[PDB]
């Protein structure tokens, strides 16, 4: 019942972290856009590159932030404060260490799950974590102590393969996705296999 107005895909800037796991949801958004003619326009206004399409009489806009990783939330905030966009209409697709890649699943609400990203996000919405998250499984490497330099690691051919397969699984139903219809979205999507 409620519409999606804002995708964000989360990434850190710069050649250093382009096509790095941690870029998952950056990638997503960046898909997106291309696949329905939206130019990325770098605004300092909301600290990030941010793209418009219409959709059912109402604007939904394309998020990436240009800040780090771990302050993300106030690229998040400056654009949902600006046009009062409330949580729950807000999608946010981002890397998942606890899915393996080529798997992609919905999920409303919850714990920031240890990535400073979301963390910071939910931080910077006054502590409302009730927005929803594409998550795009990247794999875990084993041990707590190996995360952050997984994350930051460019991966093999083969999991860039299904990464890109995920993606596009999730393209698939961005219809259900505008529409706010979270229960058919991941009826679709959690039945697909890479
Ligand atoms: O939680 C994940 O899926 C991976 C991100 C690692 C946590 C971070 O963003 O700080």
């Amino acid at each position: 019942m409620t519409a999606v107005q804002l995708i964000v895909g989360l990434g850190n800037p710069g050649p250093e972290y382009d096509q790095t796991r941690h870029n998952a949801g950056a990638l997503f958004v960046e898909r997106l856009a291309h696949a329905q003619g939206v130019s990325l326009v770098a605004d300092r206004k909301y600290f990030g590159l941010v793209g418009k399409f219409s959709h059912q009489g109402k604007d939904v806009r394309l998020l990436i932030p240009t800040t780090y990783m771990n302050r993300s939330g106030q690229s998040v905030a400056a654009l949902a404060g600006f046009f009062r966009i409330a949580p729950d209409a807000i999608l946010v697709a981002h890397d998942e260490l606890d899915m393996p890649p080529g798997v992609a699943k919905l999920k409303t609400g919850g714990g920031h799950g240890g990535h400073n990203g979301l963390r910071d996000i939910i931080a910077q919405l006054g502590n409302q974590n009730s927005f929803h998250r594409l998550r795009l499984g990247i794999g875990h490497p084993g041990h707590s102590s190996l995360v952050s330099g997984y994350v930051l690691g460019r991966a093999p051919r083969s999991e860039q393969e299904l990464l890109d397969t995920s993606i596009d699984f999730a393209l698939g139903v961005l219809p259900e996705m505008l529409a706010g219809d979270w229960t058919r979205a991941m009826q679709k999507l959690h039945s697909q296999k890479a």
